[PDB]
């Protein structure tokens, strides 16, 4: 519904409130990812669990940083922590999104910076679309210099083309049902063949007892 949280299709995009000044240089010490990106994505990495406390206030905890053939198991990125607090922007999510009191959440935030440069574009997903694999994503624009592309863009599944496609500039953020919508982002390109870059944080909401 219109009342709704996200709307009437899934999503919303908001207005962010201004940040503190360490956050926008923070960027320049993410480290380089190894697994994506072919030396152009820079990031950091913290989760969060967040449970519902006195009045209508939400506890959080930042989460701490074999000898057989396994039969099922998963396979993990190890990131450095991130050094800045991106907790007012969880606080912005938590309203938006109405989040539900009746269990505590895990909070995944990644600190992401993207280059592109003349000639060689930073691929934000180069899987193609797809889900996240959580409830609610959001994804919140901190800084763009000198680059184009970049462009958000939401898919009903099984459909052949989006439906929604939005580039986002800094001071914006998109939150979504990554469970009803799926998404990919165009490619961040250099806007005048000269480096540039893109830094954005997402934050993805998830019950904790989903997870645990």
């Amino acid at each position: 519904g219109s009342h709704m949280p996200l709307g009437t299709e899934g999503f919303t995009v908001i207005d962010l409130p201004e940040v503190a000044p360490d956050i926008l240089p923070s960027y320049d010490r993410c480290p380089v990812d190894d697994y994506m990106g072919n030396g152009t994505r820079f990031k950091r990495f913290s989760q969060y669990k967040l449970t519902p406390a006195e009045d209508d206030t939400w506890s959080f905890k930042r989460l701490p940083h074999k000898k057989f053939n396994p039969v099922g198991g998963g396979i993990r990125r190890v990131y450095e922590p991130i050094e800045v607090d991106f907790t007012p922007l969880i606080a912005e999510g938590i309203r938006e999104l109405g989040l539900d009191r009746s269990e505590p959440w895990q909070i995944n935030v990644h600190q992401n910076r993207t280059r592109a440069d003349g000639g060689r574009p930073g691929p934000l997903t180069p899987e193609g679309v797809h889900h996240d694999g959580h409830e609610f994503v959001m994804i919140a624009i901190l800084n763009k210099v000198n680059v184009a592309g970049g462009t958000t863009r939401l898919w009903k599944p099984g459909a052949d083309a989006p439906f929604w496609s939005g580039t986002l500039e800094a001071g914006q953020a998109v939150l979504l049902d990554d469970r009803g919508l799926a998404h990919d982002v165009t490619d961040v390109l250099s806007a005048d063949g000269g480096p540039g870059h893109r830094d954005i944080v997402i934050i993805a909401f998830s019950r904790w007892a989903e997870k645990w």
